[PDB]
């Protein structure tokens, strides 16, 4: 708290997504905050590491932070929540991401 300060704030929120078995899928997030939110990343609860299996992490200090999922999967499917915790409190958005099967998919 204290002041001389701005609560976070997603100037730029996520939207349903929606993505084929298998494909890989990009989405962003860009918050206000002051000082910029230590953005977290989370799958249905499920904290993400960056740079893991299939779950790419970048944070720009500007204020956009980017998660990018190689192989979105049924497994994979699931709101992937992006929360703005800062000093000066925290918001969550919620990154919902959708999975259409796929009879076709090798992989699957």
């Amino acid at each position: 708290g204290g002041s001389n300060a701005t609560a976070p704030f997603f100037e730029m929120k996520l939207k349903h997504y929606k993505i084929f078995e298998g494909m890989p899928v990009t989405f962003t997030c860009r918050v206000a905050g002051n000082p910029k939110p230590k953005i977290y990343w989370f799958k249905d609860g499920k904290q993400i590491s960056p740079k893991s299996d299939h779950y790419t992490i970048q944070r720009d200090l500007d204020g956009t932070c980017s998660l990018h999922t190689t192989a979105s999967t049924l497994d994979d499917d699931g709101n992937y929540t992006i929360m703005a915790a800062n000093p000066q409190g925290r918001v969550s958005c919620t990154g919902r991401l959708m999975v259409q099967a796929v009879n076709q998919r090798g992989r699957s």
